[PDB]
């Protein structure tokens, strides 16, 4: 058990090993540091109020969980997790280690001019993390362009991969539906592919009735085919209620960008999660050809998540995290 310096970082205080060095705020709260056990520079996010409410508590172990199981080079992962307390009884804080990223991609978006080239590499890394998290059962639900962690390389991890803008929400999730698939991470992907090939924002929506029209003045008003499957005598009927609309070709919608690229759009942008790609496939279109390889596309191990489905008490939920903090094997 290492020697924890302690200090004041804003409000926030910090209490941490020695092995980091330097913490320096990025943004629970982000601190920079540097890790003299290795010498690459990181990231310690120490946890807000861990055990606070039970909503906290599983937030926390759901967290802790997930980024213990996520080992894979475009999703981010734990290399420390550690306490500054000994015993249980003490235990009410956790600080989560990963290697510095350094910019997200809201920050490029807002820089550079991109090429296609670029969407390439970035979309395709997307979809390479999706698809391992994905093969965990697990589904993002909120990929947007600040959940996509870039480094100086442009080398790109999923960020907050389970845990939980209206830009980058399926439509289905505007639409509540309580139950629906993996699927919703293909659709924002679109959505942040389209804003990286474009500059602009694909569908800005003011609120969530205004998405919903926004989203339709393209992919256009749903065939009775799909209007069956909403469920409703009436939540239904509120979308035929807003006009009927052509369906835009995405070629003009999308001139000037590669229409390879273009093709995979009208496909990730699919109004029906059923016929939408998934991420397995979408990497083995052409768009990918320069950096798509079958047998460099990992799955993941299997991901229990039954805990997902229980209550707990604060007492319960605090104690089994712990048993996950002193479990911990680093890796390599
Ligand atoms: C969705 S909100 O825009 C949001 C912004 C940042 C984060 C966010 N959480 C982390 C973070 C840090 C350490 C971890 F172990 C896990 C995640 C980072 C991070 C990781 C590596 N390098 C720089 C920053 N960014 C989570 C949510």
């Amino acid at each position: 058990r290492p020697t924890f310096y302690r200090q004041e970082l804003n409000k926030t205080i910090w209490e941490v090993p020695e092995r980091y060095q330097n913490l320096s705020p990025v943004g629970g709260s982000v601190c920079a540091a540097f890790d003299t056990k290795t010498g690459l520079r990181v990231a310690v996010k120490k946890l807000s109020r861990p055990f606070q409410s039970i909503i906290h508590a599983k937030r926390t172990y759901r967290e802790l969980r997930l980024l213990k199981h996520m080992k894979h080079e475009n999703v981010i992962g734990l290399l420390d997790v550690f306490t500054p307390a000994r015993s249980l009884e003490e235990f009410n804080d956790v600080y989560l280690v990963t290697h510095l990223m350094g910019a997200d991609l809201n920050n490029i978006v807002k820089c550079q001019k991109l090429t296609d080239d670029h969407v390439q590499f970035l979309i395709y890394q997307i979809l390479r993390g999706l698809k391992y998290i994905h093969s965990a059962d697990i589904i993002h639900r909120d990929l947007k362009p600040s959940n996509l962690a870039v480094n100086e390389d442009c080398e790109l991890k999923i960020l907050d991969g389970g845990l939980a803008t209206r830009w980058y929400r399926a439509p289905e999730i505007m639409l509540n539906w309580m139950h629906y698939n993996q699927t919703v991470d293909i659709w924002s992907v679109g959505c942040i592919m389209a804003e990286l090939l474009t500059g602009r924002t694909l569908f800005p929506g003011t609120d969530h009735i205004d998405q919903l029209k926004l989203i339709l003045r393209l992919v256009g008003t749903p065939g009775a085919e799909l209007l069956k499957k909403i469920s409703s005598e009436s939540a239904r009927n509120y979308i035929q209620s807003l006009t009927q609309m052509p369906k835009m070709n995405f070629a003009n919608v999308f001139i000037g960008a590669n229409p390879l690229a273009v093709d995979l759009l009208e496909k990730m942008l699919v109004l029906d999660s059923d016929k939408r790609i998934t991420a397995a496939q979408a990497l083995a279109h052409a768009y990918f050809a320069q950096y798509h390889d079958p047998d460099d596309e990992p799955v993941a191990d299997p991901y229990d998540q039954s805990f997902e489905s229980r209550d707990l008490l604060i007492d319960e939920w605090k104690s089994l995290t712990y048993d996950e903090v002193i479990s911990f094997v680093p890796p390599p």
